This record gives structure tokens, C-alpha cells and sequence, in this order.
């Protein structure tokens, strides 16, 4: 196997994927939708253009085997498939959501990770809730986000299913995820928002952890919400948000200049709180 | 992290052991020369090949027992209790330990209550708590006093059938991983051990109990390290051990050291150091 940390990526890099679960939208999305507040209407047509757009990325692009599951007109917000399940190594946590009526999505997904012949484990405790939006993934360990979506028993089952990783928790203000301000953005590098909630977070996070991460800092906290993956034959990749979305968040981005970067539009999908990792769990079979 | 380790304690076999140590059963002539070899593979492993600081105490052949020195001794993070074993005649070996363990620089707790008696091979530490064989060797007032030395950690006791120590049929393998034998004494023990503790422990259960005393060691840069009975001594427990496949599995033999009753844990004490 490999050993040292050289080279631009290999099978078992940190973010290496082969396949990704997609689900597409359904027209009830537009109305019936989850959302932390108020706001404009949703263009559904545009919202599956753009959700086309990044199957496309992750499928054409950047050959992944994409799995596109059907939409659901009575699940809509079946199209933010991060929620319903965590992935590490061959192991998926099927999750329990907080929102009770989207518990329905997590019986095709676990289909569909069956049928990658993944280990799985079920979250049935009727005490613990949890939102994969919630977890962040280091490459070396868990941080949970606690908050409406997710409570300490769902933390404990996660920690329970990925015992080889430790498990910490932080507070998240309500109506957010933990990754509504963070993601990786790369190796050892922690991309994370300005406000005094997202860095808050962050220090709570990294003096729980035994690491230094690196950090990079973007002015609008939604934008800190980006996909890093390492592609064969391609390296270090990063889709984030367009500039013509977040101009001042894509000026910071634009300096990892040993990513292939790839600018990618949510901005119907940002309406009901989805971002870029929301719509995907991506996986890598070896 | 469970399992780490910096320094162990060893100490040499003398001559006298072969026809004067103690034995549960009549059996087999023992080989010192034999016996020795295995000892000294064993000190290569924790010393040479994972990098412990080992301390290699001398024989003494007045003392056919006092390489399993084990008995004589519990070290929990920065404390040692210096026990007083069942055997009396096995507590001379108490001082050179006491010695060596003051050098490590440990805070030094003496079993001295004549009316307690404890072997640490009586002794299982999961990382969360400690079992207490109470056997011919350990008896309650000995569990009491180690429960009053590690006052951090819960303590209970499980009975343990004649002529064993607790760690004859179990021995940690790994974080929150118990390994056990199959025996009906082994199960009845490790029942009795999980009705007495909320936490869930792991099993890892192989078919001959001695080959449930096993070595885990959590080493730097090199991550889970298990030392375990050899395919040539067990062959179907080695079997078992052999689907660790996230551990650095290490092979070692200790068959002339087992006609004296002397398993993988018996012959050494392992410190963490900061
Ligand atoms: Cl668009
Ligand atoms: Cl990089
Ligand atoms: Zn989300
Ligand atoms: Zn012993």
C-alpha cells in the first residue's frame, strides 16, 4: 500500500471517490420544501437545470459512477441526499433525520448503498436524531454539529459506527447545519466562515481536536460550503460557489492555485438551505 | 489512547525455575535453555523491535517464579501498587520491583495488610474499569485495597475457578475488545464480568483458553500491536487472531514457559510514561 504523504492523489487518498448517489428533485419542491426563513420563490425548472449541471460534474466531469435516484413528489426535500447518510471507508450510516417527514428518503438510499455492497447500519433509536449535513469529516476525525436537526444520541450511535475515528461535538445555532459554514476544501485544510458563529464553531472544533488544521477563510459563510475531491489523473479538485453568487467569497478560492477549480451554481437550491455537499454522498469503493 | 506504553519491567529467568517453580499440573520436563530463548524473543519484541524502554531485572535463583513479574505488580497512568502475592513465598520478589518502579519515578502504593493477598495476573484492566479474579491467589480484601489505590476507576470482582488467574482464559486485544476463551469457566467468568458493567465490551473468542492471553500494545507510528500464542501452539485460536486485520499481528511463543503456568502477559509490566 502507500506510504508517505507525496504525489497529487492515488486510490486511497483523502476525498478520493468513485461513485456518487444523486436524487433528482421533485416539482413540490418549489412550495413544500423545509426552510429556515422567508424568502424568494423558487424557480423549479432553473433549481433541476442547476441540479443537473452538477450531476454533470460529478458524472462527466470528473467520472464518477453516478447513481441518479427518482424524485418523490411526496418527499421534497428527497433531493438533499447528504442528510440520509454517511459514508466512511465501506461502512454507511444510514441516519434518522430530525425532521420526521423526511425519515421516508432513507429507504432508497440504503437500497442503492446496498447495492454498492457497502456494510450497513441503521440509526433506529427513537431517541437520536441526526443530519449528515451535520457532520464534518476531516480525513483524520468527526466533528457533529449539535442542533435542531441533530441530537447527543445520534453523535453517539455515528461515534459508535465509525469506532477507528474519534468523535466530537459542537454547537450549531438553530436552523443551520454544521457544514452551513464549513467544509474541506482539501487535505488538512478547513475552508470556514467569517461571522462570529462560524468562528466560534471553529474554535470549539479545533480545541477539541489532537491537529492543526489549516483554515480558509471565506466572507460569506454559505460559501464556505464547497466539494473537495481528489480525482485520478486530475489531483486536487474544488466545486464552490460562483462569483457571480459570492464575488468576495470566489476571490478567495481563486488563490488555491494547486486546485482545478470548478464554479458551481446553487442559487435556487441556496432558497431551501441547499448547498453544494447536500446534494450528494459520495463514496469510494476500492 | 488505550494501550500506550513507553516502559516495561522484565526480569530474567533463573535456573532453579525448571524443576522448582510452581505448577498447577504435573506435565511436560521443562527446557530452561528453551525457556530462556522464548524470554529473551519476548524482550526483543517489546524493547528492540516496538521501542519500549525495557528494564531487565536479574534472576535470582532463590526465586524460581520471579520471572513472571506480573504478580508482583498494577501500574495505572502515574501509580503503582506493589502487591502482596498469594504465593508467600513468591513475596521476596517484591522489593527489586518496588525498586524499579520508584526509578521510573511512580507514585508507590505497598499492599502490606496481612490478611490481603492479590497476583496482578488476577487483573484486568479494560482501559474503563477493572475485573478482579477472586481465585486461590486473590482474595476481597487484596480487590479492596487495589480499588482504594485507583480511586479513578470502578472495580469489580468475579470469581475464578481453582488453579487459574483471570487473565488465564481473557486478556485485552484491542480498544473496548475482550479477548476470552470458550471454556465453561471462561464464559461463566466473562458473563458474571459483563452483568457487572453497563459498558459494552467487544469479544474476540477463541477455542483454547491460554491462547486468550494476548499483549495489546498501541505503538507510535506503527498503531494497534497485538502479541498472540503462535499458529504452532494454537493453531485454531491463531486462526481467529489472524482476521485482525487493522492490528500488526506479532507471533510468539511461550510453550516451555506454560508447563510452569506462564502465559504472554505473565512475564511483563508496562508503563506509560509522560
Ligand atoms: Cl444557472
Ligand atoms: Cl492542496
Ligand atoms: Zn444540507
Ligand atoms: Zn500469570
Amino acid at each position: 500500500g502507500p506510504l508517505g504523504a507525496a504525489g497529487l492523489g492515488h486510490p486511497a487518498a483523502f476525498g478520493r471517490a468513485t461513485h456518487a448517489v444523486v436524487r433528482a428533485l421533485p416539482e413540490s419542491l418549489g412550495q413544500h420544501a423545509l426552510r429556515s426563513a422567508k424568502g424568494e420563490e423558487v424557480d423549479v425548472a432553473r433549481a433541476e437545470r442547476q441540479h443537473q449541471l452538477y450531476v454533470g460534474v460529478l458524472g462527466s466531469k470528473l467520472g464518477l459512477q453516478v447513481v441518479e435516484l427518482p424524485a418523490d413528489e411526496s418527499l421534497p426535500d428527497c433531493v438533499f441526499v447528504e442528510d440520509v447518510a454517511v459514508v466512511c471507508e465501506e461502512t454507511a450510516l444510514i441516519t434518522r433525520p430530525g425532521a420526521p417527514s423526511r425519515r421516508k428518503e432513507v429507504d432508497m438510499m440504503k437500497e442503492a448503498l446496498e447495492k454498492l455492497q457497502l456494510n450497513i447500519v441503521e440509526m433506529k433509536d427513537e431517541n437520536a436524531t441526526l443530519d449528515g449535513g451535520d457532520v464534518l469529516f476531516t480525513g483524520r476525525e468527526f466533528f457533529v454539529g449539535l442542533s435542531k436537526r441533530t441530537n447527543q444520541r445520534g453523535a453517539e450511535i455515528l461515534a459508535d459506527t465509525f469506532k477507528d475515528y474519534a468523535v466530537s461535538t459542537v454547537p450549531v445555532a438553530d436552523g443551520l447545519h454544521l457544514k452551513s459554514f464549513c467544509s474541506m476544501a482539501g487535505p488538512n485544510l478547513i475552508a470556514i466562515g467569517s461571522s462570529e458563529s462560524a468562528q466560534k464553531a471553529l474554535k470549539i472544533m479545533q480545541q477539541m481536536s489532537d491537529h492543526r488544521y489549516d483554515k480558509l477563510t471565506v466572507p460569506d459563510d454559505i460559501a464556505a460550503n464547497c466539494i473537495y475531491l481528489n480525482i485520478p489523473n486530475k489531483g486536487h479538485v474544488l466545486l464552490h460557489r460562483t462569483p457571480e453568487e459570492y464575488p468576495e467569497s470566489a476571490k478567495v478560492y481563486e488563490k488555491l492555485k494547486d486546485h482545478m477549480l470548478i464554479p458551481v451554481s446553487m442559487s435556487e437550491l441556496e432558497k431551501v438551505d441547499g448547498l453544494l455537499t447536500c446534494c450528494s454522498v459520495l463514496i469510494n469503493k476500492k
